[PDB]
């Protein structure tokens, strides 16, 4: 199972399964202080300063024809986002992957999109000292598996614009490395998107550079060299996986510094997110991206990369019986 | 009632009942899909969009000696703010008032902190269409008036450091005068202000300018003229009083860039709130603000904000009677 049809259509079958279930956790589910509730009953406390002010960090790994991916990458990236907010995961390791596979199971979702938040809890860091931030809370969810781009919208490329009325939150004031949820630049790309009619937005870093786009990283290939800015975004897994699926099909790519001219002349262009995988590009700014079709070196990292969702080293099989 | 110790005199006889009060509500209340909640059993369901991607937009009057402040200015700023966000506010205005103070009233108390909050409901933008995303959501809560910095503190003065490890959320990235709850750079400032043994962090816009700190404005006082910054800020409601307040008093007063070397240079300075109104800061970088004492222009502005609360022009007295 690789090629997009092939893909595809293990989803397709799995999820009219999905579709038809009379299982109350089938729309997903959420883990609240120790407890099970379905998905859309689930509620937190209006004090959770997550909610108050943000201040929280989180991630997202997912679940594929019934195999978490990369889950322990998701989790060393969370346990390092906590770090640099002086946040800490509030139950072991252990504790998490047993919960979430417990969820997973009872659900039944094969396809599946899953996410830990870790917030600062009930005590603001406004007018505290250390010892009183230390009681942070976790919040966890499992939900169908969700496409930032839509299965048959992968076949052709998607339509983006560079943003020009937004760009993105410098690392000065925001550390774009520890994933968060303060959306404020992402959802004015959005906006911006739509008006302009686009679905995706590109974010400049406010020096001529690209960074980003609203929950994918992009990364652009010219002459057979693939190309992704280092600064200025979240080092995403599937990017780390875009890395791995270049180097295992023989190609060549830069993490660095990306002027926003090369989106310009990009022979392909393609964004990844766990949310729907490898994302093809072929109009930018309302101009074929070269000759407007999904390139072949695209289509290569879309092959591997699902590829991956089978290999042991990648993932790992989750037990649905009961 | 406007020199500190006659304005503190009242605030403490009021609290003293308040905290004698056996009324579960006195702790605070939350107003949730149209039910009253004692604020800290009070939930909110975890998809929404203010939770999931802080997509909202928030105001925080106040209620001082049983009289609401300014409100108009604050749910006019509010509106301001939504029809920037592409927000509706969900409740017209003459119910938004009936709640608030019928929430008020039952809480019994007289020195309020209010919060409203309209987030972008149980609906992401990213993926959508305009006409999904019309379902916008409202809390509102009141509980006890919050300080900033204490009573006592605001005697001598409190500490503050320029922070130089983080800045100020670009306009071109979240427009600052559109009330936000995306405090990622105001809790680093907060953590570096902690780190270097300070409270207030006032944090520069990155191009060496000032602009305001971790939730408050600043104002600096320098040859009996006050500065505070015009970009990069929110339009505190305190600090449209502090305007008033020095024409009240006859100083002039400038909004304008405010190069952050002037911070070091200054004969007074202030930080305004709505939580906690006119703070004095007298130690800058470890440094006394010119002798350290609070200066005789900061205690003018002082005394005319508080004498605002019992004017009808800013004013009016909720009825607390059942
Ligand atoms: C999560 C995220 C991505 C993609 O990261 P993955 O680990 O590939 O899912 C890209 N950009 C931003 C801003 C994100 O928060
Ligand atoms: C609310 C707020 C202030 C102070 O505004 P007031 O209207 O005086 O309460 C200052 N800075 C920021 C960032 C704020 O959100």
């Amino acid at each position: 199972m690789a090629t997009m049809d092939k893909v595809f259509a293990g989803y397709a079958e799995r999820q009219a399964v999905l579709e038809a279930s009379k299982n109350p956790l089938a729309k997903g589910v959420a883990w609240i202080q120790g407890e099970l509730v379905p998905l859309h009953e689930a509620r937190i406390p209006l004090l959770d300063q997550g909610f108050m002010h943000s201040d929280l960090t989180y991630d997202v790994p997912s679940v594929w024809d019934g195999r978490f991916f990369r889950l322990e990458d998701h989790l060393n990236r969370l346990e390092a986002s906590c770090k640099k907010m002086r946040l800490r995961m509030p139950l072991p390791r252990e504790e998490v992957i047993k919960t979430l596979v417990d969820m997973v199971a009872k659900s039944g979702i094969r396809d599946a999109f899953v996410e830990l938040i870790v917030t600062r809890g009930l005590t603001g860091v406004r007018g505290a000292k250390p010892e009183e931030l230390l009681n942070n809370n976790l919040y966890m969810f499992i939900q169908p598996y969700v496409w930032v781009m839509d299965p048959d919208v992968q076949y052709t490329g998607g339509r983006a614009i560079v943003a020009r009325t937004v760009r993105r939150v410098p690392p000065g004031s925001i550390d774009p490395t520890i994933k968060n949820l303060q959306w404020g630049d992402l959802v004015r790309g959005l906006f911006e998107a739509n008006d302009r009619g686009a679905t995706y937005p590109f974010l400049t870093d406010g020096d001529a550079n690209l960074t980003e786009g609203s929950g994918f990283n992009v990364v652009l290939i010219k002459d057979g060299v693939l190309y992704t800015p280092d600064r200025g975004v979240l080092q995403g897994i599937t990017r780390k996986s875009v890395i791995d699926a270049a180097r295992s099909c023989g190609y060549e790519i830069r993490v660095e510094h990306v002027p926003i001219e090369a989106t310009y002349q990009a022979d392909e262009i393609l964004m990844c997110t766990t949310a729907g995988g490898i994302m093809p590009i072929t109009t930018l700014d309302d101009k074929p991206v070269k000759d407007g079709k999904v390139g072949p070196i695209t289509k290569a990292i879309w092959d591997r990369y699902w590829a991956m969702h089978w290999e042991d080293e990648f993932s790992f099989k989750i037990n649905y019986l009961e």
